[PDB]
RNA sequence: GAAAGCGAGUCCGAAUAGGGCGGCAUUAGUACGUCGGGCUAGACUCGAAACCAGGUGAGCUAAGCAUGACCAGGUUGAAA
């Protein structure tokens, strides 16, 4: 399974869709304009 | 990190001393070839005494069984 992880920044709205991602990289993904998708 | 897991952070711990990690000023790997060296094979070559398996031998010799052969000549003089 994948995995997103808070390494560089540059702001941008995307969508990410991770089977898990780290508190932080979600707080960077949404904090630019975003979302990060993730099952039931 | 023992691991759940968490993640440029993570583990001891009830928070603050520290381990390993990233940033580090950071350079990058992978496929193949020739070469050094390693490991695993008899592993640089030649040599044991010995250990185990299967089988060959009693035409030698050690014995047993069966059936044959053999012992000039002289001395002594037991029982009955």
């Amino acid at each position: 399974p994948v995995k997103l992880l808070a390494s560089g920044e540059i702001s941008r709205a995307v969508t990410v869709h991770v089977d898990a991602a780290s508190a932080a990289a979600i707080k960077a993904v949404e904090a630019a304009g975003g979302r990060v998708v993730l099952p039931e």
